[PDB]
């Protein structure tokens, strides 16, 4: 092993800690080294509080002197919720600092390291960048390319059906696996789902987990607005409740329902295209989206693209039926040739059920 | 551990270098110990030959008087292609017979201990009997329920498409998927496709992989004799062709294919009837059936009923599309409560598909 | 179990300040509220803040009402700055775990008590066995009031430290040479009687890729009759203390102490073990790393002064009725007079092979 | 991964089957393939009794006509105890023939390669000779040195003492190694010792494991014939009983004891040198020697460099005592650059004691 890696992976293990606990904030480690002794360690463990170089340099004392520091982040340059990393660490002295990689933040990409640079302070990259890019792909992917992470999650009779000829679909999988699906209510700062479910389901779509510190942002597709004026999603006051519609929607209906809190977001076209929901959701802050429901909506996504992650459970059951609505509807891809190439990521068994997790390749 | 144990494993183990070439037979071993000496060791390697008791007893010679004998399968008592193995056994003056399991058939089930028990041998039984079942498991199923053991097998794309809504399935699963299916067109005595794969494809339905010691008896399902004479099985029939039509299967066809060597069979209905099709073929002496043809035709099956095992093999792609054919077509469960409850038995990366693999309950 | 996982992060943060506490202890110390990590902290400097005043302080106002999961008991005496104990009391938490107590029979359960009486839950137990791993030598020396003892040696596979003329240059391999070099690391003192430095001249140095510390060279010679020009006495590469008696001479123990050479004197006409150990702990040696000596090791065993032994075995065969073997001096005389340890661990390092062994009870 | 191969690791799985039961000769194993099929199989189950090629081109029967045989080894040609297998190949049709490795006996080897070939049979040869050489290690050796294959076995103190310094030795192993070590006297034609080890221990030298069939030769080495007159070995009448002696041997009391069944050789040098005596024993059939006796005589045997095999049984426990004695006692090696490196062959722990063996390089 190496000296500069351990610290570098140390520091990796302490941003871990935070997992869950920074919302739209990315996970951070911070560890300080002072004459080859480790004498600061930080994580960023809450949003808006203090960053991991802030903990691990209070926590550095007086060694933080002439000192070394290894961030899994580049240090922060700008003032925005909590003041500049960058500036803490040139204030405290600090010698050296390693960066794992850039904050492809907007306001910091790169200019955290030259406001290190011109203080005199050598700056370092690159070290464990790989894992250090596994600690946040949301956050980054986010950063990177302005639009939300998409994750999309089905599940399935394990001949692809989500329901039989007759809409049934009480019990496809297990209780297990529906828990495991829970995970994601979490990860996500938004669940995406078209009308069809809550005129069907009438879903709460909130996270009944124990953590609960931030119900996620609950999107409904509706394109001419027939969503039910009863509906949880409407009259529940437990979440952030955004609706898509077109001008065909009705305007009285319209104001009826803002009157609920809910916020409506009218796209100047005819179908709601998925590419204009996103950058939308991007702008109003909104770094990802679990797209829970709508095998047509699915395919909307499928068919533009506009997927990072999918999630398919899968029972062991065989509903069959010519006319059983299988897990993607709409257009769809003509012919093989086509058709986008992904690679499985996850194969994991939950209870009787298997769930494969494939990505983009 | 137990040396009981090492020499039923040894047995079993020799069971073995006869797979593929025993036929309708089962696979069987057995090794004679006499004063804690192997003296004795033998295989049923040749359909119509020699059991491995025959075998084992000749090589043990004078050494099995007063021997013990481990044996996978109960002892033949009857009067087969070979005389009775129970009686060779009591002539050789075996004082011990520790039998894996007894015989699948119900009428000459128990015969064999029995005759032996009247002569004094004292009958042990169940060493390893899991493992003496896994070796014969389809002939095990045949024997003692009187029908085939059905697999049905399937390639869809990770949303359970067989094809693009246009037909086009050139390429979904991996040729390394392609191979580790041919494992299959051998360890069954027929291939089961619906005519609608015939001339859609027009496949050959014969085992590739280096193993060619007969060819897989390929069964074509049809309902008038659809089936373009003009290729496939018909032309340079490889091996076997049997196809179960119609009354209603014209006249000049039906005769006509008998030309070459197509063994045309004819329902009484009007709607070809599974349950009908096994009991023909379990006439026919086929212990064990390996469908894949059409989603229709596993539909059939599944309705039915009629299958001990299901193979799907998953490729990362998604094909999409409403009216995009999938895994399995026809009639098709109404109610959830309905659905019969399956068990994951294996699941393999294969390539860079996926290999699920399922058995009833 | 959230429990463990917390008390294992306390643990993993406490390994952090491995060589840099001195005499104090490794502890790990982690803040959780409301099911979230808030605070982090381990014991990294001697003389300097404690892991519960880290964490605490990192957690913040979140302090109150969360939990605390602590390696071992928090202090609870009174110096220059309230014990940890109160720090806890005070900052709100109302529960806290606890791995193990206090090694010093006078404060065990002092510190718990002292936080029940605050109304505060005490959980105690919750990874314990690795709590006492952690810091293993510490505990033995504040439990038994004497340092912690490793006799280390190489040899032949028939028993000998050297052949029949003295030469052992090498009876090992590198690697294994090299592995051994690890317990110069976690010992504060390296052990031999002058014997050894006659024959080999040894720095008995640290020499691993970091060391930020070397550990005190302690030199058995009851004459005072080591060379004055040999590396223990001239490098100054690391302290170097001798035993010896009153038959030393005088002039040379004043030489020698103007190299900086510490030289007790023993009031014995032999070097005593148990006296040299005693005098050792006086200084505040907690752990010494014996090698060299086939009678300094004898009399380490037979009176039973050692905690752990480990040999390095070469694939060799020296023969010799005069070569010299592992353990001299007196030795049992009869086999049920031989104490029976037990094999700790078995590892084969290049072509050697390392047992280690402890005594049994 | 060929079939061509798989053949031979059956034939030599068949072969294993054979152990202990061989005796002097060789475990050996055909396998007959004909078109493709398993059609014979054998090994070597008895002494004095069928070669495997006998037992699998019976079981063969009309199948043997041009098929091929493989065989672990090359099939004799000479008439011993049984007819020449190379005959029978010849005279039953055989085509091809796979040897794994060409037999050991000089003037009966080749032959039978030889034989064959000269009626038109293609003779390929090496498969598997890696695995055919361990099957028969000892056998292969001795007729390819013409000395017996000879193991160093000892029982020792962690500290390599094989008794306290008062020659007690009331078990330093624990008893489930000690009949581990059991397991050689019935692998090994002959059991040697010292006259030390006799009369200091009166053993028998007598195997005690199941089936034990014949007790290996019993071998001392006496150089003056000072052993007891009544001794377990001169008078239990349970095994031969041999001593080699010198000149110095009392005539008289040499009388004596060959009247009771112990064979006297007398050697012409003024002391007993190994590599004459394993000549003797090698003449008179001996294949194999297990040597236990005393450090002298282990020291003989390692300074000769008569050793195949050396396997030490390490107990927990630490003897201690310069004069207790050692595992190799003798002249043995003055320079570390003069002792011959061994190679750990295996380690396994046996209740709570260590069994190492190693090999010469
Ligand atoms: N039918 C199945 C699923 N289907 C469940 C529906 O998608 C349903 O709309 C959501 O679970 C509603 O969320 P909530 O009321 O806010 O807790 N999901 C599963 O994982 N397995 C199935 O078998
Ligand atoms: N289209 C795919 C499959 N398609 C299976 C079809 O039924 C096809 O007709 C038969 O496999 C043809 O057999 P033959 O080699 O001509 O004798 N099966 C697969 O495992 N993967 C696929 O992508
Ligand atoms: N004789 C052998 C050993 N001998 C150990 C002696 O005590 C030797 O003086 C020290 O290891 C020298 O340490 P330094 O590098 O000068 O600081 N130790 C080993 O691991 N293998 C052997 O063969
Ligand atoms: N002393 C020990 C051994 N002692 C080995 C001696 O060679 C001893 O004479 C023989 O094992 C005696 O066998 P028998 O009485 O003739 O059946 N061997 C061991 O493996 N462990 C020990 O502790
Ligand atoms: N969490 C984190 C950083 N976060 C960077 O700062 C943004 C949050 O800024 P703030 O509004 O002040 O909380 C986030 O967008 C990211 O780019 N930087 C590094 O200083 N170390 C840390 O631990
Ligand atoms: N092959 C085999 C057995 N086969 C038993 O006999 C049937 C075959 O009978 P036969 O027509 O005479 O070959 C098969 O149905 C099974 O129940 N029995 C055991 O004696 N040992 C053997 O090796
Ligand atoms: N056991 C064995 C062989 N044994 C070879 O024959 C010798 C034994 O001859 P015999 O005295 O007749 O049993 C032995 O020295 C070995 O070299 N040869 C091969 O034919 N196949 C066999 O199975
Ligand atoms: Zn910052
Ligand atoms: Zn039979
Ligand atoms: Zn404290
Ligand atoms: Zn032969």
């Amino acid at each position: 092993g190496s000296m500069e890696e351990y610290y570098m992976k140390l520091a990796l293990d302490l941003a871990k800690q935070g997992e869950g606990q920074t919302e739209s904030n990315p996970l951070v480690g911070a560890v300080v080294v002072k004459d080859g002794q480790i004498v600061g360690m930080g994580a960023h463990l809450k949003y808006g509080e203090a960053h991991a170089e802030v903990h691990a340099i209070h926590m550095a004392g007086a060694h933080a002197e002439g000192a070394d520091i290894y961030v899994t982040l580049e240090p922060c340059s700008h003032y925005g919720k909590t003041p500049p990393c960058a500036e803490l660490i040139i204030n405290s002295g600090i010698k050296r600092v390693f960066v794992a990689m850039r904050d492809p933040n907007p306001l910091v990409a790169g200019r955290g390291i030259s406001m290190m640079k011109e203080a005199g302070i050598e700056v370092r990259e690159g070290i464990l960048a790989d894992q250090a890019e596994r600690l946040n792909e949301k956050f980054l992917h986010f950063m990177r390319t302005g639009l939300p992470y998409v994750t999309l999650k089905a599940a399935a009779s394990l001949d692809g059906k989500i329901a039989t000829s007759t809409g049934d679909s009480k019990w496809i999988t297990s209780e297990a696996a529906r828990q495991d699906a829970q995970q994601y209510r979490k990860t996500h700062q938004s669940i995406l789902v078209g009308v069809g479910t809550v005129k069907a389901d009438n879903p709460s779509l909130t996270c009944r987990l124990p953590n609960v510190t931030k119900q996620p942002v609950r999107v409904i597709l509706d394109t001419v607005l027939s969503i039910p004026e009863d509906a949880k999603v409407i009259c529940d006051q437990i979440a952030p409740t955004w609706i898509f519609t077109t001008a065909r929607a009705d305007e009285e209906k319209k104001k009826r329902l803002s009157a609920f809190g809910v916020n409506i977001f009218t796209l100047e076209t005819e179908r709601i295209q998925i590419p204009d929901v996103l950058k939308i959701l991007a702008e109003e802050g909104i770094m990802s989206v679990y797209v829970e429901g709508g095998s047509a909506v699915h395919g909307s996504f499928v068919k533009e693209g506009c997927f990072q992650e999918i999630i398919f459970y899968f029972a062991p059951k065989l509903i069959g039926g010519t006319h059983a609505p299988s897990l993607i509807s709409g257009e769809g891809f003509q012919s093989m040739k086509d058709v986008p190439l992904l690679q499985f990521t996850d194969i994991t068994q939950i209870g009787r059920d298997i769930k494969l997790t494939a990505k983009p390749t």
